[PDB]
Formats: C-alpha cells, structure tokens, sequence
C-alpha cells in the first residue's frame, strides 16, 4: 500500500534533485524526456479507453499519471545508486537513450496496472486483456528491451510489496522462456552478432539467467522421473544448453520448456532408457506455472501447431540427431557447467 500512497501524493514533475542530474548531462535530456512522457500519454490513454469502453476517461489518465510518477521516482533512485557506486554523475548517454526511458516507463506502468488491475473489472467486453504483456504492445516495446530493466527496477524500488516483486519476477521468466524469442526480437540480432565475433556482456548475462531458469526446471523433473539414473541430468543438461546456444533457431516462436522436454526424451532414447513423453508431460504440469498449451500446441512448420511429440520427431530430431548420437559415442561431448541456483 505504501508505494501507492507515495505516488498519489507525489507531483507530476521530476524532483529538483532529479533536475540536477539532467543539468549535469552534456546534452540536457529534460526536453526529450518530458516530450516522450507527453507523447506516450496520448497513446496509453487511447489504448486504455479502447480496451475499457466509453466510460470515465479519468481512470486511465490517473493510471498513466501514477505510472509517470513512479517512473520519475525510480529514475532518480537509479541515478543515486549509480552516483554512489561509480562516483560519477554525468549520465548524459543513459538519460538520452530512448530505449532506456521506454523500458523504465513501461515497467513503472506495469506496476501501477498490476496493483490496480487486480480488480474484477477485468474480463473486458472489449476482449482485450490489460495484463502483461499488454503494456508492451501499447508502448510498442520489444520484450527483450523490457527484460533488461526489471532487475535494476527491483533494486531501485524498496517499497515494492513481496507480491509485486514476485509478479515482476514472473514477467521476467516469461520474457526469458518465450517472449524474448518471438520472431522480430532483437535477441536474434545479438546472437548472430556474437556468432561473427567472440562481444556482448548483456547477451551472456541474459543467457546466464536463461540457464538458471532452464536447469532449475530440468533438475525438478530429473529428481522426480530419473532417480534411478542419476547421471542423466548432466548429459541432458549438456544437450539442452548446447541447443539454446547453437541451435537457437529452434527457440523462435517457441518455448524454453519444449526444448527441455525434447532434450530429456532425446537423451533417454539414445541411452536406451524408458521415459515416454506421457510420463514427461504428466510430471511437467506439476511445475509451478506449467500450462498444457506448451506441450499440446507447439509450432511445427509455418502456421501449423501440433503436440510436442510431433515437434520432437518432425523438427527437433531432423536438427539435433547427429549431436544426440555423440552422447552414446566413443568420444561424447564434454559436459557443460551446471548453473548455480539457491
């Protein structure tokens, strides 16, 4: 409640302290910042009304206002954290970056929407869902660009409720597990970039997170399904990890967990160990946020969708067969480092 309290009594302007940071910029960002806030406001309000109906436009307008107040607040908190850490205070390049601002604003708004859109005024007659990632489509922001701001947003805002931190974490796993891998995602550019040269701190840090989430799920399923065969987890993890890293195309418009399950099946197959898809899939929906659609509606060719089994045999295999054979070969691939968890 406290954060909502603060935001309601806060001004619509950037504080004086915050102004000081714009002044200490080589190119003062203040103009571009306010212009952006102004422009995005028209768009947000337009999309909000479209979803909600003709009623009282004051509601949407206040949600944007609160969003912008959180935005300014967290921005100043971030600039203080960075001034304290690196004892620098000319953040001209950061404060002028369009994507930085769009991400911060997007996130601020998502907190305000999620705290308020917890109301039964929810199943809109319009048909549109205000829930994440609705905000991303409104602001026309790529899920990957949004993911980058979440960790810093949490650190910068100590008044987030446990539930809201939890919700932002869940937004982050959704970017990592599927959303950042949608067709137009700038993620693929960064990957192809890294293919030509051995240069991306953010990509490797993104990948580091993806691995933590991936292995943590692999682990859960292995301790349940493959107790009898304790050695399989590291081998399956090597296949999984190799697929994310070198057959990344398989992730396009698909889901991290689809790759996870085909890797378990695939390795058990070449190891002549009996673990059928039904057993894998059955244990899978016991996982926290698992949904049937993930194994019953998998992208195959173009607009075709089918079960994970059809995906395994008609797409996954045609692509990974040779690498899969290496695990039961005279010289098997060296095992990939297991991610650190708790």
């Amino acid at each position: 409640q406290q954060l909502m309290m603060i935001l309601n009594s806060a001004s619509d302007q950037p504080s004086e302290n915050l102004i000081s940071y714009f002044n200490n910029c080589t190119v003062n960002p203040k103009e571009s910042i306010l212009k952006r806030v102004k422009d995005i406001g028209y768009i947000f309000k337009e999309k909000f009304a479209k979803a909600v109906g003709q009623g009282c436009v004051e509601i949407g307008s206040q949600r944007y206002k609160l969003g912008v107040r959180l935005y300014y607040r967290v921005m100043e908190s971030m600039l203080k954290s960075e001034e304290e850490r690196l004892s620098i205070q000319n953040f001209s390049k950061l404060l002028n970056d369009n994507i930085f601002h769009m991400s911060l604003l997007a996130c601020a708004l998502e907190v305000v929407m999620a705290t308020y859109s917890r109301s039964t005024s929810q199943n809109l007659d319009s048909g549109t869902d205000l829930s994440f990632p609705w905000i991303l489509n409104v602001l026309n922001l790529k899920a990957f660009d949004f993911y980058k701001v979440i960790e810093s947003f949490i650190k910068a805002e100590g008044n987030l409720t446990r539930e809201m931190i939890k919700h932002l974490e869940r937004c982050e796993h959704r970017i990592m597990e599927s959303l950042a891998w949608l067709s137009d995602s700038p993620l693929f550019d960064l990957i192809k970039q890294s293919k030509l040269v051995p240069k991306s701190t953010s990509l490797s840090l993104f990948y580091k997170k993806v691995y933590r989430l991936a292995y943590l799920r692999l682990n859960t399923l292995c301790e349940r399904l493959l107790s009898e065969h304790p050695e399989l987890e590291h081998i399956i993890w090597t296949l999984f990890q190799h697929t994310l890293q070198n057959e990344y195309e398989l992730m396009r418009d698909r889901h991290l967990d689809q790759i996870m399950m085909c890797s378990m099946y695939g390795i058990c197959k070449v190891k002549n160990i009996d673990l059928k898809f039904k057993i894998i899939v059955t244990a899978y929906k016991d996982l926290p946020h698992a949904v049937q659609e993930t194994f019953k509606r998998v992208l195959i060719k173009e607009e075709e969708y089918d079960s994970i089994i059809v995906f395994y045999n008609s797409v996954f295999m045609q692509r990974l067969k040779t690498n899969i054979l290496q695990y039961a070969s005279t010289r098997p691939p060296t095992l990939s480092p297991i991610p650190h968890i708790p």
